[PDB]
């Protein structure tokens, strides 16, 4: 019999990880979010359903969990005994109070013949940068799952990461350090209405970049010479936050720095999808980061991105899929992406790019296979991206292995433009490019088993609330050597067409950010 002095659900309701026969689901009891949650030292009965329909009166599958304050009263339920492909409702109640009824949809049975696919992935989120419209639109598609890629949170105090269109919100504190500093960051970014009605209405499969933890963070290395002491305590005390308000199941559990987020699963057998870690294992980026000239140091063949047994295991699965698509979710630009010219160039070392000899393992392994149906899903670059991906990234003659959707950002970066100052630039010198765009939003995919189409759903702006979505442009990959072919293109109506933005900026405004921070220790 607990009570409440005010609506303990702020943070909403969300499910995860599904599976054939379960589902995560997920709620936090935080009555006074921003400070710490508002709850007592002690365990509280938090009872869970699982009905068929909205109203209830079907219900499949009921318990009770004690959430605990040692996990911010946080609640993992792994709803089994359910039956495949099928939409369910869920909702939580503890004492007197009910949560948010939430929509959720279990996968088909392995192996299932299932002949389409539906779902949208998103990445980088900056509370400051702007308003979460995307979610508001994002909530109303027709969808079977969400990917999250990547910087769900940024870890900045207020004034510091700023956006050129201006940070039109503020971090609730300086930047964040211990548990408590991660949970209350973690409460404020899902305190917003918009993504908690995208969370209730789908289930998420999600994985992290750098921003969950800090900024260009390499495995235990933090960026700009900082304490790897300092870091590694840091480091579990983000991932721990990740998870209290995550819908992950209990293997993703964190032991202090260390958890497992990798992870596979099959939709029927139209995909196998690959989440990557490629943060949590990696080496450190080459020639002190940022976009620097290749050289012996980028080029070492010892340097991981995933390191040695993710590899392992990825390659196991990519061997031994029978599925019609291959899928690569994941963080950071797979494909080439030279900023300067094929005499002189520039690469992003925090990237792929940064980790050649790693990307030559997992493309010869491809290339054993003979596959032709990998696509790679990425965030981290707050610009929408496609390419194709040839088995020789130097030879647009060499065979088309498959194609790399890159989706811009939820917010990060503020309300952009149609195309930057360096666009022209970048797609004359990596003519596998076919597609750049610096809109906010998000990538919705549809998948049938001889056609992949992504669509790219973009907004004017995210300084103000309400901008209107639309497809920016829409491309379909069919497993042949032409590659992808634009199937839609549209101009934004109330969008900057052009910007003297270049890629620099991102990478200028995060260093500009640390300053700020070095600033205010005066
Ligand atoms: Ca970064
Ligand atoms: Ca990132
Ligand atoms: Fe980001
Ligand atoms: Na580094
Ligand atoms: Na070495
Ligand atoms: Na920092």
């Amino acid at each position: 019999a607990p009570n409440f002095s005010s609506y303990p659900f702020t943070l909403g309701v969300a499910s995860g990880d599904p599976l054939s026969d379960s589902v995560v689901l997920w709620t936090r009891l935080a009555p006074d979010p921003l400070n710490g949650g508002g709850m007592p030292k002690q365990a509280v009965p938090v009872k869970w359903e699982v009905a068929k329909d909205e109203h209830f009166r079907k219900i499949v599958r009921k318990g009770t969990e004690m959430a605990k304050p040692s996990l911010a009263h946080s609640v993992h339920v792994e709803a089994d005994g359910l039956e495949p492909n099928k939409v369910y409702y869920y909702r939580f109640k503890t004492g007197h109070e009910l949560s948010p009824v939430g929509k959720t949809k279990t996968l088909p049975a392995p192996g299932a013949n299932v002949p389409q696919m539906t779902f949208a992935f998103a990445s980088c989120q900056q509370y400051e940068h702007g308003y979460y419209t995307a979610y508001k639109h994002m909530a109303k598609e027709k969808l079977d799952l969400v990917f999250h890629l990547g910087d769900y949170i940024y870890e900045y105090g207020p004034n510091e990461y700023v956006s050129k269109t201006g940070n039109v919100r503020t971090h609730n504190s300086a930047e964040i350090i211990t548990l408590q500093d991660y949970r209350n960051r973690h409460a404020q970014y899902r305190s917003d209405a918009n993504l908690k009605a995208a969370h209730a209405a789908f289930p998420w499969v999600v994985t992290w970049d750098d921003h969950e933890v800090e900024n260009n963070y390499a495995n235990k290395i933090p960026e700009k010479g900082q304490s790897v002491e300092a870091f590694v305590l840091r480091r579990a005390a983000a991932y721990q936050a990740y998870y209290e308000h995550m819908p992950l199941r209990i293997s993703s559990l964190p032991n202090g720095p260390d958890m497992q987020l990798y992870r596979h699963f099959t939709y029927g057998n139209l995909a196998s999808f690959n989440v990557l870690d490629t943060r949590q294992y990696r080496d450190d980026q080459a020639n002190n980061d940022g976009n620097k000239p290749p050289s012996d140091e980028s080029r070492n063949p010892n340097r991981t991105l995933l390191g040695k047994e993710q590899e392992q295991w990825l390659f196991n699965n990519l061997g031994s899929s029978t599925a019609h698509w291959n899928v690569l979710a994941q963080q950071i630009f797979f494909a080439k992406w030279n900023f300067g010219t094929s005499a002189s160039p520039i690469y992003s070392m925090d990237s792929w790019d940064g980790y050649p000899a790693q990307r030559e393992r997992v493309i010869n392994f491809i290339k054993s296979k003979n596959l032709n149906n990998v696509v790679v899903l990425t965030g981290d670059v707050h610009a929408s991206w496609a390419s194709n991906l040839h088995v020789d990234f130097e030879k647009t003659s060499s065979k088309i292995f498959g194609a790399e959707f890159v989706g811009t950002s939820i917010t990060s970066g503020g309300n952009g433009a149609d195309k930057r100052a360096d666009t022209d630039q970048i797609l004359k010198e990596n003519p596998h490019i076919q597609f750049f765009n610096d809109y906010r939003g998000y990538v919705r995919c549809t998948v049938t088993p001889h056609q992949w189409k992504a669509d790219y759903r973009v907004m004017p702006f995210v300084t103000e609330p309400g901008a209107a979505i639309s497809t920016r442009a829409s491309f379909v990959y069919q497993k042949d050597q032409t590659g992808l072919r634009k199937v839609s293109s549209t101009t934004i109506q109330g969008g900057v067409k052009q910007s003297d933005e270049v890629e620099e900026d991102r990478f200028f405004s995060h260093n500009k950010a640390h300053e700020k921070q070095m600033i205010k220790k005066r």
